């Protein structure tokens, strides 16, 4: 048997690992034994733990995976493969071996990112998908974003992110203040942000390579873009897709811009919520995923 | 008789400061005593000092006042007053006293933002404009910017400067490497800049100030844009317009979008030079501005 | 539903955040909520926290919101819109978004400064007005203020913060030192004030551009004087005023050159009391409030 | 013999030592040894140094000498008499023990503070008066200074200064972040003080007991006033007194309110300069002096 | 009603704050209601916290009032007037407002020094007065002090606190090794202070001005010394005087040299007692004090 | 021949190391080959180099010896024999090792203390004896030193260094403020030490084991003395003694003390010097000695 370790405060979660080619992979798993499978896909600057607070609310109906992506949270950081194919071939190997086959998948930020190359390339094993206050890079992510000021804020840090060392360079020593300003700046409420979660996101962020490959994402953009352009060119997605807006959040409209990628786009708008749905709203954010992963 | 300095170098120039309304700003005089006037307007992260290799170029002909604006290098950095219109009439009452009553204004930079509504607003007073690699806000600058890495490195600063508190937080015991990573990697040959080059822009930069100021000027950049598309509505400008380009500069067409803004556009593209012309390419900007102003 | 947290200490009032025009804004509401609302406005170098001993003797009657002005607290700090006409309709469009349509307005220090454009702009919102221990820039406080040795540390401050970037260049590493030397020194016992009192000021003051928000409402001071001087003019405080003074207060007089810009004003002084009235004689206080606001 | 140093760059002037009722006090003295003398005192922050450009150019027709009065300087720093009635006397018994009977006296910033008592208690020894751009205390500087920002800077200090142990407190470690302040921001044009200018400032201000010292002036200004109340009721000054502002120096009006305390008041404006005269435009006060010492 | 604070430790005494002409004086009272009234001083560097151990013993007897001078523990530190006839007229003040009329005097180190020129001043306030192991400046003190090694660690520190900027500058960065040393040293037994009595008076000897004001007193003593001895040549004291000596104490003789300055001497010497008799041998001197204020 | 070094700026001086039973003693001499021989002593903080201004105004007519004793500048520091009787003999021994028989002696400060157990054990080496404003432990040396603030400066350090290990905690890392202090402070004019002076000192000040040997001989007063009272006992001095005093000096009567220890006793006093009359007055100084060592 493997060595697995129940989560402290989700019972019933249990933290597990597994190599998949190479790469160690961290992953929370749990909920309903019986139930369809849910796959919750975290972004930047976080990881599994988003999730926290809406796993335990869907675990009575629902069985729960909740995995670190490479370069996120307790999984390792390779040096390359951060364009979004790469990243999710890699979560298609880990749900293989762990026999997940067909499941909803909800992903947010950056994890969005992830999930619509996966929603292309493994169709039969997504049943709905849902995507939560994200563009996707080279098919609803503009080329070029905002710069007056009220909403560079919410934007800055993608074309920053980009900038070979410099990021790195003035980054350095200043870690939790950029990180306290991600988070808690894009919040309707910062104290959705306790100073303990502060502190578990600066631990992964800290940690090797984290820096390193939350900006790896940004770095590999532009490749995963194409690769989206010619993933979109052999048609749009054919399963349910659920657009989760936050009326606080960074995506003025999701639905319209998803039109172009997928046939059946149903909108949602979450009340009361910054750019974080899963942790500033949990009831109302389970609720729609409850509601639309049927 | 007020004090002055002679330049150690530029033979025939004298460093003078005047205070206009309160603020005092320090300028650089010198050139032909009976010759036609050149105004020198530079950007971010300079100062007057960016002119220092055309000004004796053209010191034969012309007559030359090189000033540093409100914010920049030796001047005074007031706390407010930095859209573009103030900053045009502080200039303009700078001008007055010194009897610079009519004169060519040549401005690279964020002193081509303070040149356009400038000219827009003083019309008889500007005999003709040359705009050298640099977008105007909200008539030139798009309100949008590239994000694809490989583009976004140019432009990538505009939105975090308008960030409150994050930027100072950030450069903080960084100002050195912030300033050489805009000086070498916007230039065609990082080797325009010495040594003694940038520690004189980081002597200004960490005075008193200087990072405020130069932040200043693009968090009210929403303000300048909608002055300049307010006067944008009340006809094109007026005198000849010498559109200035980079073969490696910062803006790809600059003649294109200045169109929509000026009668007559003469276009013009400096070869091997990234975005400081008048640093880069000092004897290729001067002829071509020697030509011009007749 | 937003996220409100339940005060730990004040039991029966809530944390809450919303978001004006971009601006999020802090504010703790309770009492009972069948009673009167009495908003309750701090100033320099506090918050909200200052009416913590206030507020629950006046509960049991009274609907009690206490709100961090723009730039106070855990509000927001914007780059701008320090002159306190801004100020005061940005807490007007807050009050107007929790339907707080009519209310009594006690205001202490720089709050006294936003109540006083905010009762001359909606004066059908304010029922009555209380000033605590406060000049109004422009209509009460004076154009000088005294420099012999045992007045001046009253007021040494006001001047120094008009002063840019040189105060931020003395006060940073001295934040605590600073902040120690206006609570403790200037109330009748320094005792009034805990170290744990000290420690919540302090995080507020070095929280993100703390230090640049409390010192801009005294750098706009000289727009806020000329806003208030207009609206002086059009006539005087229609509501009735309690002018709040302390034995031991910044402010000699506060009743007498009220009577110049409001038609009934009442005055009462607290004994035993420096500046810091709120924390200092919170019974004293409470009873003149509960008996003015009938 | 004592021993004395002749200066390395003003020829003919020599540096001295001199114990006076156990205070050791340092002078600079040269020019013609059997002309009229001049005595010339400084303020904050400086020393005899801040009259280094004036002494050369009256040498050829007056004695001059240049004293660091107590607690400046190279003078030493008694930790009482600060009260100018004190200082005075002082110097009053540093002349005589240098059999320096009668003399013209020119005084500036505190200098002057110290020289309104010296001409009131000793006017047979002052043959003509000059103050240059300060108020004296309790009878021409006023009770209140301004407090809008454009003029507050210039003030701000005074009260600063008389608050016990927040100044040191502040000051500490920025020593020549003060001094760089009050020097440039002060003058008309900032390179009138070279960085050895400001080494020199910064020397004798870092120098045991300096900051004390120099705060020690401030500290005591309200028994300085009503010393020289009780003076100034006693007649008015009997010398010819010059009046000496500059065009942007700290006070708007110095010969007016000085014709209270003087018989007879000759004004002088010095044109282009701050309040720093003597180091900004010191031929044009030398020839002023020269005139009026006759 | 002012604020006051029960003591955590002390059953029965309150902690106060009353400000005397500007200056704000703590003070420590508590005892039996309606006995007599017994003011406790203490000297350097202590507080009223020197006396925490006789205060208890006397309590069931008398009213007890121990006051931190001004320059003492949290009273406030002003900036002049440490001669000990000012210090003296203070403490009278502030008895006074407490409605203290006639009272028992006992006073410690520097405190019997404010207490000889209190009873000079005030001999019908002052019933009976206790002096504890001091010399009195000008008067008992006398002009020379031992420099032999045995004996001169006793009194070293006299002339060091006279010398000027000096001793801030070697104690800085030493404050709890220069406490330690005079509190431990200076004791028969040591452990007569807990690390935690120690970190007590290091809070208000490194609080604002704490050492400037300690030292302060010894600064003025040529100036209480003069006022002392006009006030001897009006005559001995005519209250009963107690000499309290230490078997290892400062003064080998206190009785002796106070027979010149009182009509009635009392000698008691309290055994295995270093110079801190409050503290090192509580019971002892509260049964001398008790038998001598009957 | 045993290494030996010309001193740089003193011509025909040699800098020598001797082993005197264990002990290096370092010691300069030069001068005329067939004169009669002066050996100069230095005390406390300084060394040999306290000589180097008179040295050459005597060397043409005699033969000099300047050493540093056990403790000072670059000679051995050993762990104890600091009593001056011990420094006496060690002295003793290196004199005769360099067949230095019979000479005048002349001796400074701590210097002072050796000279008179020397010519007090040695009288036929002894031709003369001038000591230099210095009392001498248990003879001259009162038990008791004066404390007013105008002289306790003077005589503080001697109690202090007595004191066991505090010495050493407060001047670490104040080594050259305490150096500058001792230097500048007693000089009537500062600049009779330039900064290279005090490098000099600075240097074997913190040469290992400086310290601690310079406070040695203050510790070991108490024996000095002792040895002193057993000396005079056997009779006065016999040889002529010169007691020089300064105007401006330490010891306010030289002459009159030593009466009682010497037969023959001559006077001078040197005009304008403070306590360093060998560096402050040298030509006076070698003037005396001269005229005195014949």
């Amino acid at each position: 048997t493997p060595y697995f370790r129940e989560d402290p405060r989700l019972t019933g979660f249990r933290h597990r690992f597994d190599t998949v080619d190479g790469v160690r992979l961290h992953f929370v798993e749990g909920g309903r034994a019986d139930g369809e499978t849910i796959v919750l896909l975290a972004g930047f600057p976080e990881s599994w733990y988003a999730w926290r607070r809406v796993m335990p609310l869907l675990a009575d109906e629902f069985r729960i995976v909740a995995p670190d992506l490479p370069g996120q949270g307790d999984s390792d950081r390779p040096l390359v493969g951060y364009d979004t194919q790469t990243v999710a071939a890699t979560l298609a190997r880990l749900l293989e071996r762990q026999n997940i086959a067909r499941f909803y998948l909800a992903a947010h930020d950056v994890g969005a990112w992830v999930a619509y190359p996966f929603a292309a390339m493994y169709p039969e094993s997504v049943k709905r998908l849902a995507l939560l206050d994200a563009g996707i890079p080279g098919v609803t992510l503009p080329a070029a974003l905002p710069i007056e000021p009220g909403n560079a804020w919410r934007t800055w840090h993608f074309a920053f992110h980009t900038v070979a060392d410099l990021p790195e360079t003035l980054i350095a020593g200043k870690e939790r203040e950029y990180l306290d300003w991600f988070l808690r700046r894009k919040a309707a409420n910062p104290e959705s942000f306790s100073d303990a979660d502060v502190d578990e996101y600066l631990r992964v962020f800290t940690r090797d390579g984290g820096l390193r490959a939350g900006l790896a994402f940004y770095r590999a953009v532009s490749e995963s873009s194409a690769q989206n352009r010619k993933l979109q060119a052999l048609g749009k997605l054919k399963m349910p897709v659920l657009a989760v807006s936050a009326d606080q959040g960074s995506i003025p409209d999701m639905a319209g811009p998803l039109e172009h990628v997928a046939e059946e786009v149903t909108a949602a708008t979450i009340a009361y919520s910054g750019h974080f749905i899963p942790e500033e709203q949990p009831q109302a954010l389970a609720r729609e995923l409850r509601d639309f992963f049927r």
